[PDB]
């Protein structure tokens, strides 16, 4: 019957915010500061959770990814889907998250931008990010008949593309770059 | 007897700001960095720059006039067929990203950040995208291909690029590399 009330904790609304932020900008182009004006909470509670940056960097890169495997999970074990459909699927979650969400970037791909300027803790949860969509990506196309070394040549190419294509297309809004990727994916995949 | 040949003070200052960007991005890097990694004064660096920004419209004014002449030497290179002057492209971004210290490509450095920058340098980032993909377009249309269908598989082609690079400056996986050359390789006739 009756839940606890759908109130977001203080913790959640600094990880959503954050990771908003990141998607945006960019890791080295936000502050705590940022975050507390935007939501209205005093610095020091954002201290309060994550001591430092660091902190908060490698706990919104780990939400992140822990949603997006739950995403995928939902994609790959629905019966009724064929590899392509999955595939396809895929794009329009990562489309879901990034440009159809306020123009924004995937949030890997912009650790990934960062990546010699953040502290070894953030890159390694970034590494964590891209090895589990191209272990995912793998795995449906070695469904698809694909043997082992083109299905992971494949998934690269396709994280490759959904990277770049998501990159070019948030400056200009020139969806072609996006088409592009579905094109690629149609026109490859069985 | 010509001049000696030593880079000078601006010159300098353009090459490890362009070297910063690639490595780090334009939001990880000061004017200090600068001082400290080639030892001059700040003060010289605002002499020629006064402003952060004015130095990131410079280095990618100056990198894309840089691309650009590189792009010229490929297409008036006669014993190349269109397929080898993607390829040859794709070898020359190599050189100046991947191969040099691991680098990014300093478009899609400045693409990543696009949101945080000032205008000027927006600018400047699209003007060297589109010096690409109109590159790219040019090169295939002299393969056969129609308007449209040249502007799309130059766009597939510059974000498989950037996401190659990307992903490949990671952990050294020189897949990713292989991948866009196998797209060039498979995808043009
Ligand atoms: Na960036």
């Amino acid at each position: 019957n009756a839940m606890p009330m759908n109130i977001s904790n203080t913790k959640e609304r600094i990880l959503a915010v954050a990771e908003a932020l990141i998607q945006k900008d960019g890791y080295n182009a936000f502050s705590f500061k940022d975050i507390a004006t935007a939501i209205n909470i005093k610095t020091a509670s954002i201290h309060y959770h994550f001591p430092s940056k660091e902190d908060l960097g490698v706990a919104v890169i780990s939400w992140h990814t822990d949603k997006i495997a739950a995403v995928l999970s939902d994609i790959s074990n629905n019966s009724s889907l064929s590899a392509k459909e999955k595939i396809q699927k895929f794009f329009d979650a990562i489309l879901t998250l990034t440009y159809n969400s306020e123009n924004k970037m995937c949030l890997g791909g912009m650790f990934a931008s960062d990546f010699q300027s953040l502290p070894v803790s953030i890159q390694n949860q970034a590494k964590k990010f891209f090895e589990l969509i191209i272990e995912w990506l793998k795995g449906v196309l070695e469904t698809n008949g694909y043997d082992n070394e083109s299905s992971l040549s494949l998934a690269k190419q396709i994280i490759s593309l959904v990277e770049g294509g998501l990159l070019l297309a948030r400056l200009y809004g020139d969806e072609t770059f996006l088409e592009g990727v579905r094109h690629f994916i149609d026109q490859t995949i069985k």
